[PDB]
């Protein structure tokens, strides 16, 4: 019911913005009174960002504890950027959209803002342990978020969360993000990472 | 001055920073300083100068990507020269009007003519890249990474990059180098000098 109503305003936000779509049509999409709605969540803002945390939250927190394990940077780096396009792809809506709409930069969602500062340090960083002080190393960050522009948005998972196998989309990003530092492919990459997913 | 191309330059600041819906004309009237009856003169509607300020910045884009596409170099030289050509485009504008393709309002039937020019613009990227690398997914990454620069410039109307004869910016190169890296494509001899003849050569 709470799932409910955050995946039809996943939707809407994605489809028309934030500023056009209206609490009564995010009521209606699921069938309920608004009064009911209302209950649930106190504004659109705050679904607009219960949406936006549960989208890098679960990202960051995975992050640090995958950029501190023991393999080396070619090898945290691929798998960081494995699991985010994992991630992006994992729901039903394309929720990543979302970053792109001028609301975002409000601050009402600092707790955004600090989570996804959060996440492109760790690819900085990363990156920069590879290739040094260098333009490049900002590139794996964007080439894991275009992702968001690859994906569909129609309300079927594109590739469902799996603990046995990576994306063909997530292992071409993340393959490509080494390519781009002139890093060449850790060896047994997709298992590694399967096995740095779990812990 | 030039009253059309101030008043598409507020329009391209608060849309970018407000989104479609929100932005009036009195605001974009106000902004340029004029009463909103000489604004009226100009433009009718706000989605008319939407589509005026889309497409005075993807049209001269596709022109430039067909333009490239079509010469006796190897598609690793129009591929580079046309990604470099790109970002250098969208890095030589006051405002970064590349975000606007990101607003959901784009999508719907009235901006027909901005999804043509895109998808033109999309199917060069794509056909030179399997030239390259044949029946390959990576073949629709040399786009998106052009686009990358989008998230990455300024936008608070100073040109990041004022167009310039005798050299490309940094962010252009690197992006062009990174379209090929993807592809496993090696980088083509003298890119920049290249490159830039090729910008002076489309008039």
């Amino acid at each position: 019911p709470r799932e409910e109503i955050l995946d039809a305003s996943a939707e809407l936000f994605t489809r028309q913005g934030f500023a056009t779509t209206s609490t009564h049509q995010i009521a209606d999409a699921v069938g309920i009174r608004q009064a009911s709605l209302y209950y649930h969540f106190p504004s659109k803002t705050e679904i607009f960002l219960t949406l936006l945390k549960s989208t890098v939250e679960p990202s960051t927190v995975l992050a640090e504890d995958l950029s501190t394990l023991d393999a080396g940077p070619e090898m945290r780096l691929w798998a960081i950027v494995a699991s985010e396009v994992r991630l992006l792809l994992s729901t039903k809506w394309n929720v990543g959209r979302l970053y792109q709409l001028p609301i975002v930069g409000s601050e009402e969602f600092a707790e955004y803002h600090s989570q996804r500062e959060a996440l492109t340090n760790v690819f900085r960083d990363l990156a920069t342990e590879i290739v040094g002080d260098d333009p490049r190393a900002e590139l794996p960050f964007h080439i894991t978020m275009s992702v968001i522009e690859m994906r569909r948005n129609d309300g079927k998972i594109p590739s469902p969360l799996s603990a046995d196998s990576l994306p063909e989309t997530a292992i071409m990003l993340a393959d490509a993000s080494l390519a781009v530092l002139g890093a060449p492919l850790p060896a047994d990459r997709v298992e590694k990472t399967l096995e740095l997913i779990k812990q």
